[PDB]
């Protein structure tokens, strides 16, 4: 009977239930509404969301992420090659060409493949739901993006498999946005929807057309490495430098736990300019036993992210030129992903769309998680958000 709906992000995760018409995001352990798509092992036990990710600074070897950038795919490929290098894990290929993700776990030495990582952050989120609804569930809707193949499509559906999930259908992350809008519902006629989905890793632009309740991929477009952890980056080398013109020349870059740190409160700073003019940055005994400080405004945020903000409408007017079509032909702005909290982005979007408001009612972050819902309610018999 009950089924959920799940984004399987690259870096958060987001689950959610469609009943009586009404989608309920669901809150894990911490009260948290998204969950990070993070696996730890240690001496004594196995991590999943946030206590995985909040200790990914004392563990990194042991510590994964990222499984969603491998998943389906050959270790050979040159997407991989090129990925690992922003991996503290260890990642070889078997013999079988598919990657193995390499840790230890109670002192010995194990190896998983992606959809193994990814089926643990799938049973994270079903028991996320399952301690809210306090009964067992089995049927759910996984999210892909797009531009997914079939082995990246059929090792996500395997991961849920694993997980014990009856997976009914893997959807498009874009589509499952657009549906959490109820743009297959509301008005008539051919709508022309575009989807603005900037997350921590990724950023992907998606033209859809919507003719009678059917929804088409058009166009797509994007960065698969231009996301918030980039934002993030910014902050820390601006830190880095800052750090070397108060501590004559001292180099926190040369020490990697010191780097995890600061980046932790980049980001922390980095979501307070979403809703306030300034923010500081503080790292007690950073490098060297040495307390670091620091005060950023948005503005400053704003300058050291200028070209990679501007640069998301690159592939906004990619998509439309695929499509053949003007940007005044789109009929809906959805932001998505966490990112799209930035108000700068949302600034650039609205003028470069002639001062158009995007649709950002949902939580930018569980919107794919909300439309997930809804079509696992639909393909469950729930006529009731229709
Ligand atoms: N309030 C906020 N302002 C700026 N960035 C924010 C934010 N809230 C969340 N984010 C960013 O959103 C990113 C995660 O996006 P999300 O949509 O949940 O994850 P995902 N797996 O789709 O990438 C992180 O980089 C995080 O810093
Ligand atoms: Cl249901
Ligand atoms: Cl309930």
């Amino acid at each position: 009977e009950v089924a959920i709906g799940i984004d399987l992000g690259t870096t958060y995760s987001c689950v959610g239930i469609c009943r009586n018409g009404v989608v309920d995001i669901i809150a894990n352990d911490q009260g948290n509404r998204t969950t990070p798509s993070y696996v730890a092992f240690t001496d004594t036990e196995r991590l999943i969301g946030d206590a995985a990710k909040n200790q990914a600074s004392r563990n990194p070897e042991n510590t994964v992420f990222d499984a969603k950038r491998l998943i389906g795919r050959k270790f050979s490929e040159t997407t991989v090659q090129s990925d690992m290098k922003h991996w503290p894990f260890t990642v070889k290929g078997g013999s079988d060409g598919k990657p193995m993700i390499e840790v230890s776990y109670q002192g010995e030495k194990k190896t998983f493949h992606p959809e193994e990582i990814s089926s643990m952050v799938l049973k994270k989120m079903k028991e996320v739901a399952e301690t809210y609804l306090g009964k067992p569930v089995k049927n759910a809707v996984i999210t892909v993006p797009a531009y997914f193949n079939d082995s990246q499509r059929q090792a996500t559906k395997d991961a849920g498999a694993i997980a014990g999930l009856n997976v009914l259908r893997i959807i498009n992350e874009p589509t499952a946005a657009a549906i959490a809008y109820g743009l297959d519902k509301k008005g008539k006629g051919e709508q022309n929807i575009l989807i603005f989905d900037l997350g921590g890793g990724t950023f992907d632009v998606s033209l859809l057309t919507l003719e009678d309740g059917i929804f088409e991929v058009k166009a797509t477009s994007g960065d698969t490495h231009l996301g918030g952890e980039d934002f993030d980056n910014k902050l820390v080398n601006f830190c880095v430098q800052d750090f070397k013109k108060k501590n004559g020349g001292k180099d926190v870059s040369k020490n990697s736990k010191s780097l995890r740190r600061l980046r932790t409160q980049c980001e922390k700073a980095k979501r307070v300019l979403s809703s306030s003019a300034q923010a500081t940055i503080e790292v007690d005994s950073l490098f060297d036993g040495i307390d670091y400080n620091v005060n950023i405004t948005r503005a400053k945020f704003e300058e050291l992210c200028m070209d990679q903000f501007r640069n998301t409408l690159i592939p906004v007017e990619k998509v439309l030129k695929d499509a053949k079509m003007d940007k005044s032909q789109v009929h809906e702005i959805v932001l998505v992903g966490g990112s799209t909290r930035i108000p700068k982005i949302q600034q650039l979007i609205k003028d470069f769309f002639n001062g158009k408001e995007p649709c950002k009612a949902i939580n930018p972050d569980e919107a794919v998680a909300y439309g997930a819902a809804v079509q696992a309610a639909i393909l469950s018999g729930d006529q009731s958000s229709a």
